[PDB]
């Protein structure tokens, strides 16, 4: 089953999306199962919420005194050569506290990757019954 790896932070980039020292070597962490407004979005400006879902992420890994990455059963890298994982700081599952706060919605599976979905799917929902942020 899943395991979580030690990691440190390098530089976190986007809402989704964090550079990390990974056994030894820099990689960019794409979030799993996850999709927040993008202020780096190739077509389309800095997006509503976009600015926030940065900070929130940003915040998150920095402040913490440990890192730990989890990779699921699918695909481990996307087609850009960024790990697929969920992302832990302390303890706290960085995916799923963005989709808590209605900073992201839980996004299509990739390939097997779907093990947090329904977790995340929950937690999605009381974001939105709460009118928080995205769900304004």
């Amino acid at each position: 089953k899943l395991h979580k790896e030690p990691a440190t932070l390098i530089k976190a980039i986007d809402g989704d999306t964090v550079k990390l020292m990974y056994k030894g070597q820099p990689m960019t962490f794409r979030l799993l199962l996850v999709d927040t407004p993008e202020t780096k979005h190739p077509k389309k400006g800095v997006e509503k919420y976009g600015p926030e879902a940065s900070a929130f992420t940003k915040k998150m890994v920095e402040n913490a005194k440990k890192i730990e990455v989890e990779f699921d059963k699918g695909q481990r890298t996307d087609k850009y050569g960024r790990g697929l994982a969920y992302i832990y700081a302390d303890g706290k599952m960085v995916n799923e506290a963005l989709v808590r706060q209605g900073l992201a919605k839980v996004a299509y599976v990739y390939k097997a990757n779907n093990t947090h979905e329904q977790h995340l799917r929950k937690s999605e929902a009381q974001a939105k019954k709460e009118k928080l942020n995205i769900w304004s």
